[PDB]
């Protein structure tokens, strides 16, 4: 049968890879046949539900990968002397530094951020252990 996942049209580029590079690997991993159709729809053809089911998870996981230069919507959990902690999907708390809040100079981040508040964030660095440095100031887009 045919199963599908529907995702935003910019995220089709994460799924194609470089000119079908990912597609080959996602075909090899899952064992499914992947057809793509407009408005960001990916149709996944298999003969057992369990394989398309896994392929549907594996696409969700491939666009849940944190990659550099990427802008996201995040939420302030903890504000320290040198930065604030901003959570993104799956419980990922990256560190926005004190110099990555605004164009103005910052003496304390606590003047600019409170807990519970939604902020837009761009990734800078991701460490091999799993630590993240984020930026609000290049994601603000005024």
């Amino acid at each position: 049968r045919i199963h599908t996942i529907k995702i935003n049209p910019d995220k089709i580029k994460d799924v194609i890879g470089k000119g079908g590079s990912v597609i080959r690997a996602l075909t090899e991993e899952t064992g499914t046949t992947i057809e793509i159709e407009d408005d960001g729809t990916v149709k996944i053809a298999a003969t057992d539900g369990e394989k398309a089911k896994h392929a549907i998870r594996r696409i969700e996981e491939i666009t849940a990968e944190i990659e550099v230069g990427r802008v996201y919507t995040g939420k302030v959990t903890r504000i320290v002397d040198f930065g604030a902690f901003v959570a993104i999907g799956g419980g990922k708390e990256g560190l926005v530094h004190i110099s990555q809040i605004a164009d103005k100079r910052v003496e304390k981040v606590t003047d600019y951020l409170q807990m519970g508040q939604e902020v837009p964030v761009k990734v800078l660095e991701v460490d091999r252990q799993g630590r993240i440095r984020l930026s609000i100031k290049e994601a603000t887009e005024q």
